[PDB]
């Protein structure tokens, strides 16, 4: 059987299926010792244990796979892979890695890969890298999204169009429903296009919210709570980021919504020795480079594939460091976002401000009959109030689609 | 034959000169390995083998020719200068070299150049530098700036007549096209000017836009993404105001366009911790920022260079609005972009009564002065939406000078 499978087995079935292969009542173990003694027991015959993981590579040049849903967290199910198992074929931080494990020997704990039989879902000999594939504007193709939570999709189309491999910026005071939005989009996002993976991240998020993510997130959901220290949040990072460039690589779209790239950013600020150490605003200047190649990361392949990242910073905190990484953010992201806190105070749930919110590049990602149609919806809000525009915007749209609502006034 | 173009030549043709030339198995060998194996097995004869590089020498001395194509960016294709060779040839920050090479041999890890056959596109010993030759206003001639394209150029003619030598401080808000104000400037460079070796800068400026800027403007597009760190962007604009320096002592005419000074300035403050902070700025640290632009100088000796750089403001940040404070009334253009002309959707988005340029009598004909002043006595009481409307539904009837005739009429 396959070692992540043995995790997957209750512990009530998996005693039962030991029992007959020769243990003793391993109640009293661990549920890792039973999984360590279902190999031993199995050693009797050839290729009888497999395994899945995530590569990553410790500093040192050894590695241990990660398991995705337990966030790729560390412990002692981890499989190891030697330096020169990496090296012999050419492995990448990110690449999937399916491989036979053999049984550890005795004293030591940690499970030895011995081959690798699939490399990201691909025979072992397979390309390009995400630093090298060539980047256009990413407004190629767009990222489309009757009921009450498809009004934000409809507003957030018509406000600020998300393109595949483009870098959003939803900026969001508290109690602006970020957490509520970003769901919303993220359920919209998989109906609309199941070909895109995705792959939201929560960065200090608090345990309360992570479990409602898991239920309505339909995708992978790994994140990072304050119980967990700071070398965690980046350790998370990285590991996610990684997996998607290689598979852009692989010519496969996935998407990915951080929560707070905000509190990202303080996390490297904490690991960074402060190299430059001049620029005072309790950030240093050259530690938020690291939080700039995680937004920097998110491309559209011309090779094909797509990377797109539409991430949350915190502003109104009352902190100077989030108000400080937020704009030395400004400017770098092609999709602005702002969630108005004034609006939300009306209780009107998009609390979003369209006179503010805007994509560049909007001609390649939106037809110019539907451009056409934005650009009137500009020229009402222009001068309109945004705490008193948006709730013009949703009693109409309540009551037609965005199309159909152009159809019925032209009047 | 040359480093260069084993560079631009596609793998697939690369694998046959391998194996034409001895090699075995080298599809799978790396893109850099197969250009080395290549040149390695080429030392079968001497004066086979060469390479071009722009050169960058190190504060500690050893010179690399970093290659134009990636910004001189640093990896494997740099090309190493010895500390000798600069006394030889008294080889300068920006001199642009085209050498014969020999492939590095084992303890060194770089190829070496083993004699230079030009230097700045010259002789090797063909000086006089750029810090002390004389420096007039810089309005001695004029560079000259009919479509949808000229209609864009034409209001820059007529508001801020740009010259060779002129420093250029266009001031751009967010969202009013700045960056296609840059590019259509870039693109009437080269078909107006070619003579001038146009040299367009980025600095903090997002990967997706610099495929577009080197694709729409025909000459080499230096640039650097924000996810590089401070130093890099420090390192891409010295290389190119020395560039520049050294091509202009040869009586070439240069110009650089800047998308944005300020975050040039944000980089400079954010790398030196020498030791006073005026908005959040260290003092001492605006003084670089401003050798980039004081630069822009016309010579009497010969040449111009032409910096027209963008500064950005109300961006949110009071840090970029400290810098244009102190860049302020240094710059000798002014074209003035403004957010709510181009809210308006009206497409030139300039504002003509600040936009102007100084000594505007040595860079215009007498015949072109006076029509200089009544436009600005026309347009002077008129607001800022009003004067754009003013200036595209006139100008679409005739092209630049023949729009005085429609207006004295």
């Amino acid at each position: 059987m396959n070692l992540t499978e043995l995790k997957n087995t209750p512990v009530s079935e998996l005693i039962t299926l030991g029992e007959n292969m020769g243990l003793e009542n391993l109640a009293r173990m661990r549920k890792q010792d039973i999984i360590f003694a279902i190999l031993k027991q199995h050693a009797k015959s050839g290729e009888d244990i497999f395994g899945d993981g995530v590569l990553e590579i410790l500093q040192d040049g050894f590695g241990f796979l990660r398991s995705a849903d337990s966030s790729y967290l560390a412990g002692p199910d981890d499989i190891y892979v030697s330096p020169s198992q990496i090296r012999r074929f050419n492995l990448r931080t990110g690449d999937t890695i399916s491989g036979k494990i053999r049984p550890p020997k005795e004293g030591e704990r940690y499970f030895a890969l011995l081959k690798v039989n699939e490399v990201n879902f691909d025979k072992p000999e397979n390309n390009k890298i995400l630093f090298e594939n060539l980047t256009p504007l990413h407004a190629n193709s767009r990222l489309r999204m009757g009921s009450t939570e498809d009004l934000t999709a409809r507003v957030l189309d018509l406000a600020s169009p998300i393109g595949r491999g483009q870098r959003g910026l939803i900026v969001a005071p508290p109690k602006a429903g970020k957490t509520m939005l970003l769901q919303n989009i993220a359920q919209s996002i998989a109906y609309n296009h199941p070909d895109c993976v995705l792959m939201v991240l929560l960065i200090d998020e608090r345990p309360e919210e992570v479990t409602e993510m898991q239920r309505l997130v339909k995708g992978e959901v790994v994140a990072s709570t304050f119980d967990e220290p700071a070398s965690r949040h980046v350790q998370v990072a990285e590991m996610v980021i990684e997996k998607a460039k290689r598979l852009v690589e692989h010519k496969k779209d996935v998407i990915i919504l951080l929560d707070s790239i905000t509190r990202l950013a303080r996390a490297y600020n904490t690991v960074v020795p402060a190299s430059g150490k001049v620029l005072t605003g309790g950030v240093d200047a050259n530690a938020l480079h690291r939080p700039k190649r995680f937004f920097g990361a998110a491309r559209n392949v011309e090779e094909g594939g797509s990377l797109t990242i539409i991430a949350t910073a915190l502003i109104d905190t009352g902190s100077k460091m989030d108000e400080v990484i937020y704009e030395e953010f400004k400017g770098t992201g092609n999709m602005e976002l702002h969630l108005s806190r004034k609006i939300a105070e009306k209780r009107v749930f998009p609390a979003i401000d369209y006179n503010r919110s805007g994509t560049r590049k909007e001609e390649l990602l939106t037809t110019q009959e539907e451009l056409q149609k934005m650009w009137i919806l500009r020229k009402i809000i222009h001068p309109m109030g945004e705490i008193d525009a948006m709730e013009f915007l949703i009693n109409k749209l309540a009551m037609t689609k965005t199309n159909d609502d152009f159809f019925e006034m032209m009047k």
